[PDB]
């Protein structure tokens, strides 16, 4: 019918990243991020840090529709990103300008009956080194959820509790443990396996 | 067919399950497409922005015709026109509100119960209601039932030109208690009350690093 | 659709603020396109942007055919496009150029056309008619577009590496506005976002913009 993924209108010849619409399993629109520059591009990226302008010590249901500009920061949903799930890459960047990346072969969030539950799959290769691999099987937790955190690092991940924190403040916090130094700039992204 | 169908507010688009902020299309009660900057996420979102200041980029020390229209880019900063403010003012209640930051990245903010600009022909009267509450301080009460002026058609009521002393555009008396539409400063500057200024917040020597002014539907 | 053609016609149409629209080329294929409705009267097609340096554009040359970088920043249209864009009538060119000190300068020219890639995108250039910025770009008048990868230039070396960008270089350059985002003066020679008449080659623009509207 029409661009199920960022990978289809890439190869359709849009050759720019931004925002585009795409249809989801369900046939549901949604209009996403498309990194079509990194990595061969085709990415959907679904959370994106860049300056700390938007608050990211967010409650579940916040977490569970998504929150953000698509000016800036974002998260995209839960349900989205469960609809939407095809690898994992995150992208990061510190104050330096120095990049570092990390690449799973397979990403996978449950439903929310399953609160979300992180299915990763093995790490790939990647400058910042495996950090989330030991959060799969966990579900997602937010400040109004415990599951042994969010409190404690102020923010939103799979938590006993963690080695990566993404969503945690921007503090110039947003840590990668393999990476108290928190980056410049975070992007998390999937594309099609 | 697309106009009784279509959103006619930013409000109706956060119903619709469209949660993060950004441009959309929405349909003026004429039915005439407008795209739109939706705040999804600030203070229960559904707001449509029709100002905004951010890096200094843009000019806003501008003229009649130009504030009439709209100005500035999708991009980044932007006055919507007082031509589409008026239209999605005009007709019902919608509330106001303001969010500031400084460079120290203090949030800071005013509501107000109810915001309306006239027509041209009224000269986008002001037409505000209560200040709700506000970290930032009321510092746009002053300027109810006062005329649109910019630096060549002078509607305040000071016997100079607010818009020129102050060099920005506003709903100035005489002339102002707020200038979101001043000289882009960055942070205190010595030349007075020219700069994104809001006296109950940070003062006329300080000059915001963003400025936004959106509406929403009582 | 039979709608928007141009910038211009969206202009006209109501569109005053800008940002990206699509718009559908001589062919009927659709493009959506940065337009600039805020300088010089409006309705511009941008079809190269440099802002923070956050894109590399010292690419080959099949990136430079299909476009490359961001809605969100930095981006070239892509030569294939800009072809299109350009290919039926006069389109008028407009160079924008801003310093770390936040100084405007501009170029303008009376027409500008890219060939196709079977002649090399070449450069052809209209009138020099006005700006502040000198004019930097009528000494590459009719020449083929060069990248590291397709050396079209009249240097014995290859002048996109050796200027890391790619431009209709000759032997090699007087501007270079994809070249290294090296942030206001720089020791090294001319490998940066130059434009001679402007700041010359030892000085790097913050901003710099590259525009056509229907003249
Ligand atoms: C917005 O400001 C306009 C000025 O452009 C106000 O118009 C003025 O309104 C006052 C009411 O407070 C009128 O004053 C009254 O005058 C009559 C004589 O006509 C006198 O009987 C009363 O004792 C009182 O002083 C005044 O005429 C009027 N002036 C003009 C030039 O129209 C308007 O009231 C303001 N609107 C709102 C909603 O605040
Ligand atoms: C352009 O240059 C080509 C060779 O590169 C030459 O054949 C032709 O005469 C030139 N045309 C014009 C109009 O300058
Ligand atoms: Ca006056
Ligand atoms: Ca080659
Ligand atoms: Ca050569």
């Amino acid at each position: 019918t029409g661009p199920r993924t960022c990978k289809d209108l890439l190869d359709r010849g849009h050759f720019l990243s931004g925002w585009h619409t795409i249809y989801l399993p369900d046939c549901r629109p949604l209009t996403v991020l498309c990194d079509m520059d990194t990595d061969g591009g085709g990415w959907t990226v679904f959370q994106r840090r860049v300056d700390g302008s938007v608050d990211f010590y967010r409650d579940w249901a916040t977490y569970k529709q998504g929150f953000g500009s698509r000016l800036g920061e974002f998260w995209l949903g839960n349900d989205n990103i469960h609809a939407l799930t095809s690898e994992l890459r995150t992208d990061l960047v510190d104050f330096e300008d120095n990049y570092q990346f990390a690449k799973y072969r397979s990403f996978k969030v449950a439903d929310e009956a399953e609160k979300y539950n992180l299915v990763l799959g093995a790490f790939v290769e990647g400058s910042a080194g495996d950090s989330l691999t030991f959060h799969n099987n966990q579900s997602f937790s937010t400040k109004d959820q415990d599951n042994d955190c969010a409190v404690m690092f102020q923010g939103a991940w799979w938590y006993n509790c963690h080695t990566s924190n993404l969503n945690g403040r921007y503090l110039r916090g947003i840590n990668w443990k393999s990476g108290n130094y928190s980056y410049k700039v975070s992007e998390m992204k999937v594309r099609p396996a």
